[PDB]
């Protein structure tokens, strides 16, 4: 296909195509919808991927070939006008991502994924930097499917998985899916009897004498102390982790 | 193109391209997005081949970024991602009751605002935390500042919000291999290929005991925060009492 190739220059390299990182979720949709009908919805955005439509609840997921394509499909089809309802394109919640800790400052994007591998099929794995590109000592690990997430979950909490030459275990959990796109609307907060009550103050500084300012500078002062308590663990664990290093390297000379 | 309730030329519109050839003109950069519409404020540092650009639009932002990425430009391949924010700040103790809405509304006090945002979580729950998007660098400092001494309040509920600076990282580009320096611990480090520790040995045994330590560590911080949230509780009627009358 002419179609196909043309929009196959938008796969970055060494990037895998029909990702669940290229997955649109697609709301809104009517209730007589088709799955030639939704397909034809994304016919410009070249040749569609695995298709879920939930018919009774009007909703449906497409996979994009590159990851350039659904950025672009999300941006023109969303908020767009269906047969009286506007249409909701987001990104999809990925169902087999895992977040790693504890990793050197020295395993790269390639490394992660290439030690992965070995629990099943990767999609991709990134490190997280910092604004300078420094490892945060934190990275993300995607999938192909849920088995393989949950088998290196369960391998790397039960075993030790080591990356580099320290032997720094990597600590696996599932990625925790936060939204900072849709947030919380108001036409959604207002459903809350309680959202009008809590309105009827409006923003401000609290003044000294006050209830509000006397309850809020000791809440702020209690926040103040759990940060130097949590602080104080930190440093206390650093301390019997540097023991036990110390202890390890006497008896195993 | 334009969102319901969004600002035109934000800072989330801006986009950063780099790679640009040494000879490079602002109209050639500006041709480079003529698709995208009437572009916004412009800057080229020509020497060190990349520029900014503001689209009308997040919309806009997000296709140009996505088209003109990765493409071929006498030489090079462009780099187009959108511009780090330079006025953003990390909001926390939000009453579950502050939407979007009241919390640009609140914030739209130290200076003009491009954008709020609760954090919720997959089932939609606010997560006490959001983020604000200032226009300038002068209102987003006003707001950490006045924030920190003073006690700022979104709703009826005396909950003082915390505010950061917000701690911006990559996820997209990451830590490439390329360009890892390959200084002394790099070199170290990569001497032993990724594995699993074997029973008996000292990097399984001490690796094992860390690990331990590790969860004891996560365990104390859950019970430090458990404590704080029993104070801040007794808190609440102590207040309530005392300010009775």
């Amino acid at each position: 296909e002419g179609f196909k190739a043309n929009l196959s220059l938008l796969r970055r390299p060494g990037e895998k195509t029909y990702t669940q990182r290229c997955r649109l979720f697609v709301g809104n949709l009517p209730a007589d919808i088709t799955e030639d009908e939704f397909k034809r919805l994304f016919a410009k955005y070249g040749e569609p991927g695995e298709v879920f439509i939930n018919k009774g609840k009007g909703f449906g997921f497409i996979k994009l070939e590159s990851r350039a394509l659904a950025e672009i499909a999300k941006a023109e089809l969303d908020d767009t006008p269906m047969r009286g309802r506007q249409l909701r394109v987001r990104f999809a919640t990925h169902a087999a991502a895992l977040s790693v800790r504890n990793l050197s400052p020295y395993v790269s994007n390639e490394l992660l994924e290439e030690a992965f591998s070995q629990f099943g099929p990767i999609e991709r794995a990134v490190v997280i930097v910092d604004d300078r590109g420094r490892s945060t000592g934190k990275g993300i690990v995607e999938f192909a499917s849920k088995p393989a997430a949950r088998k290196a979950f369960e391998r790397c909490s039960e075993g030790v998985f080591l990356l580099t030459t320290t032997p720094r275990p990597v600590i696996v959990e599932p990625l925790e899916q936060l939204d900072d796109e849709d947030g919380l609307p108001e036409k959604l907060a207002q459903k809350n009897p309680m959202y009008q009550k809590e309105r009827e103050t409006p923003p401000r500084f609290a003044q000294h004498g006050t209830f509000e300012y006397e309850y809020s500078q000791r809440w702020k002062s209690l926040d103040e102390m759990e940060k130097q308590q949590r602080e104080q663990v930190e440093k206390n664990m650093k301390d019997a982790k540097d023991k036990l290093e110390s202890e390890m390297e006497d008896a195993y000379h």
